[PDB]
């Protein structure tokens, strides 16, 4: 074993996410999504990816998501891909220096265009072996950003390079294909790699999906919006902390459960954590052991939504919650008597609740939760040490426990959970929804918890439960989750690769399906600049009604776009038509201005996913790529 | 027992004069009442008037708009000591309306023994029974002793309705201790027969009524908890007690038949006007409470004080086949506005979309009831025909203030023609 | 061993004492219809000596199962004719217990 100290389940600390080998690859792609500086985007991105034409740069990624999935690779496939880079290296070479001579023929450009465009093609597939799937999907990831890069260029710069029109329609026609190919090849290996470390460990599966959150995720949202001109790329998953047992999870009961009550309440801030420990050591031969018997979470006090992930209960009284004052804390001792001996060894069983609310900043910032095992004739004892913040919730009464330093710098903890131990994980699959029904599962013991952490771009909304718009910026990205009111019969669905914490999943057959989102001005913001409103929805049945979106402001209802809706299994973005908000009266005082999307009630199996809302100026928005053109 | 046998002579002699009274200013609307009448079986339990309507009144009604599918109960019998004569208990009711919702949940005790092996391993628990033998050298007879905890359901009938039902309490003494026995049947469905003795029957029924909701009251405990928490939605209606030993059971009347099994309001062309309880809405908003108004003639109205968003409730309309579009028709809204709200209120037609604004009202302190109505408009304006099936009324207002609320009655909807205001209420 | 039968205190008391103590629990599953009502048994097994004051044989046997690493016992008892206590776990073979010249005088 080892008594060194910890750092998010790692021996050694990890690195931040902001100073990962993928960030300026990431940064300049955000940049290049604001505006998009023509001919001359692709030259930017290979200089990033392959800098001075080195391929070490992506060793250095290959290191860094082996060293954080703890999946090594074989020297013979670190020489093939090796192999494989050099020889993407020199046909971009070749291009970019010809590019560059002021003055070059354009057909020339041309043959060199489309030999690099074939060479990155051919090469794609060696990234692609499932047998290493969870290691390369990082690598394959970065190789499809310098080909859809590569051209989207192509269609901007036509007769520069050499192209006729038939030149960019059949390019157009390529990337709204590949655009759609690569992240269903994408989503494939996550999924693939996910649904097997969950069926072996919800532990090594959390740990995946937090390396995709930062390393492929991210990426393939940014391809989403490389057709546009104006719209903001911004991730907004969530790094999840597991410290416990093992405990397998289907992928059917990771979609229909798990993420549900690792989730709780969507959009509410976290008020208080209750956990349910338990302490004894009644046999004088077994040493002292601790249990954690069940956590609850309480966001919002007046709701009543989120109920218990393990076992509340302290005794078999039936003395829990009456008689005014809720039972606290239950100790009984036990005393022996020797005549052989005179020592007493007095044993002690401890069944308590401890409660944490919420610091004065409304957030804790990281955690120092740990686990140690122990091993007493093939049964295995535990010991837990809980801390958030500053507040020491549990030290740990079987001996101390080294630390284990939960925190990512930019992040902060956002929801505490736990997952259900010794329990069937099939049932009311159907019944848990975003509202409405007790978020609750019923277990003797987890035996674990679970932390989020939240990106601080979406710490504004869990402290002012509003939207607020400012005048210096221009685009702006909502999640659908952070919703101020939700509809009935409504679904959290994991749709990672939005970078978003998830979507809504719509199916109910009655009344309507209705989301709002509350929207709030700044001082000195103009309501005379026109806007336009982008929605992703995914619509795999007809709906005869369409999809509207509807602002609301104190009765002055307006409405602001009707789309038809025909059945699609792909992702389709909604444009609505130029406003400003003095066309909807809204100012700086209003307080109960409301965007609504809505849908009429939906019929048995059927359902429609919403994603994520874009606002953005009228000026700085524009279409470069046709997606009807495919 | 008392104060319900009170109610429900005046939900027959008083309160539909009363509501009768504050119609009389206008002419062509209909005079409907919606009170229900409620049976009480079991002990006598001391109830406040802060208790009654912050509490005891939510856990009679639960869901407002949803149907009675399922009743649970919590039987104990129990003979183990020889000379006290054998027992029962009801520890405990649970009335299931809207299978997918999960608000209503036990009024009195669930729990059938203490081994927490309640509701686990798929399957969940539904009766524990212990024998217990004895053996006497001198005697020869054996008594076993039988303890028996389960749980009996009850399912609606095929007719989604109980009509009637066999509900009643034997009493016993000894030794200055209370011995109970029960017998419950609803409708054809013998749910329960005692094991004590034959009791006799008690008929619970009245012609026009049906059975629409079961609920009990919590005995033992202090009811002046969780009275800001219960709300008519998101929080869950429940209260835990360790007995109940009583049932209680309402009584509507047919005219609401309709709206409980088809969940929307149908139009026919023949009436002329229409009456809509609060109470029968489609859905409504957070933080909104279920008041006692029994003087309106309906079970309750409802009290809007959520500081946040909106306050909002929406009812479902639908149409009959020969029903006239070209007709013009009017609303009128029952409401008392204590606070000024300087949104004023809001009534709206919602309707695939084609959302049109019916009126918007300026919203005055005043601590009496006051009646909003509507300009004229006909069917045809609000895009509704024969086959709309998700048209929708709303009536709507901004956030409030801590501390604020405002209570919303009934809607009454009456063609231009028949309507006509006789006494003016402003001339006062 | 260990006489006791419960966790109540009651065992000879109010002039009779216990002897047997049956605990029968049921269940209710939606996905399915067979109910297998689960039996708890807890019972004291009395047997006299004979008419001729001893008994000459027996038959008392033993049955040995596994189960993820922990062993399940079946017992089969029977002193004499008088049988005392047929398995309820499947049928144990027989184990006569008899010395021609001895008959048994301790258990």
């Amino acid at each position: 074993e080892t008594d060194y100290p910890l750092y998010n389940n790692y021996t050694e600390p990890t690195i931040a996410p902001a100073l990962i080998a993928v960030a300026p690859i990431a940064q300049y792609l955000a940049t290049a999504i604001g505006k998009w500086a023509a001919k001359a985007a692709f030259s930017k991105v290979l200089s990033l990816i392959f800098p001075g034409s080195q391929p070490a740069t992506m060793e250095k990624v290959r290191t860094e998501v082996e060293t954080l999935i703890n999946q090594k690779l074989s020297q013979d496939r670190v020489n093939i891909l090796n192999a494989e880079y050099r020889g993407i290296i020199e046909v971009s070479d070749v291009f970019d220096a010809y590019i560059k001579q002021p003055g070059f023929t354009p057909a020339t450009a041309k043959g060199y265009f489309l030999n690099l465009s074939g060479a990155i093609i051919q090469r794609l597939p060696q990234f692609e072996v499932q047998t290493y799937e969870g290691v390369s999907i990082a690598l394959f990831t970065q190789m499809c950003t310098l080909h859809l890069t590569l051209l989207k260029d192509g269609i901007l710069a036509g007769s520069a390079w050499g192209f006729t029109q038939a030149d960019v329609d059949s390019f157009i026609k390529l990337f709204n294909q590949k655009v759609l190919d690569y992240r269903t090849r994408l989503m494939r290996m996550y999924t693939e790699e996910f649904g097997r470390l969950c069926k072996v460990s919800l532990k090594d599966g959390l740990t995946f999906r937090n390396m995709c959150n930062l390393y492929v995720f991210p990426f393939a949202e940014a391809w989403s919006l490389m057709r546009y001109e104006g719209l903001k790329l911004q991730s907004s998953l969530s790094l999840w902390d597991y410290v416990g047992v093992s405990i397998p999870v289907n992928y059917n009961e990771w979609g229909g459960l798990v993420y549900k009550l690792l989730m709780g309440e969507v959009n509410q801030r976290l008020t208080t954590v209750k956990f349910n420990y338990s302490f004894t050591n009644e046999p004088a031969d077994i040493p002292a052991r601790e249990n954690i018997r069940g956590v609850h979470p309480i966001y919002d006090p007046s709701s009543g939504l989120t109920g218990w992930i393990g076992n509340g209960r302290t005794n078999n009284f039936n003395f829990a919650d009456n008689n005014g004052n809720e039972i606290m804390e239950v100790r009984t001792q036990t005393f022996y008597q020797n005549p052989n001996n005179e020592p007493i060894a007095p044993r002690d069983i401890i069944n308590q609740i401890l409660t944490a609310p919420a610091p004065a900043d409304l957030f804790f910032k990281n955690a120092d939760i740990n686990v140690k095992f122990t091993q007493w004739f093939q049964s295995t004892l535990y010991g837990w040490n809980i801390k958030l913040g500053t507040q020491t919730v549990l030290s740990s009464r079987t001996g101390t426990i080294p630390p284990n330093y939960l925190a990512y710098d930019g992040y902060y903890i956002r929801a505490i959970s736990a997952c259900p131990r010794g329990v069937s994980l099939a049932y009311n699959h159907d019944l848990t929804t975003l509202t409405y029904n007790r978020i609750e599962y019923d277990s003797p013991t987890t035996e674990n918890i679970i932390v989020g952490f939240a990106p601080d771009n979406t710490k504004d909304f869990y402290s002012k439960k509003s939207h607020y718009l400012s005048e210096t910026n221009d685009s702006y990205v909502i999640p659908a989750l952070q919703f101020a009111e939700v509809s009935d019969r409504s679904f959290l669905e994991d749709t990672p690769d939005q970078a978003t914490d998830g979507s809504i999943k719509f199916a109910r057959t009655f009344i309507s399906n209705e989301a709002k989102y509350s929207i709030r001005l700044n001082t000195g913001f103009n309501t005379a600049t026109r806007y336009k409103l982008i929605i992703r929805v995914r619509v795999p049945y007809r709906l005869p009604a369409g999809i509207r979106v509807q602002s609301q402001n104190s009765g002055n209802n307006r409405m602001l776009g009707s789309f038809t809706a025909n059945a699609n299994p792909e992702w389709v973005d909604f444009v609505t038509d130029a406003f400003t908000f003095n066309d909807l009266g809204i100012t700086t005082s209003s307080t109960n201005a409301l965007f609504s999307i809505s849908s009429d009630s939906l019929n048995s199996g059927e359902e429609w996913y919403l994603s994520q809302l874009f606002l953005v100026k009228e000026s700085a928005f524009t279409t470069q790529i046709n997606p009807l053109l495919k």
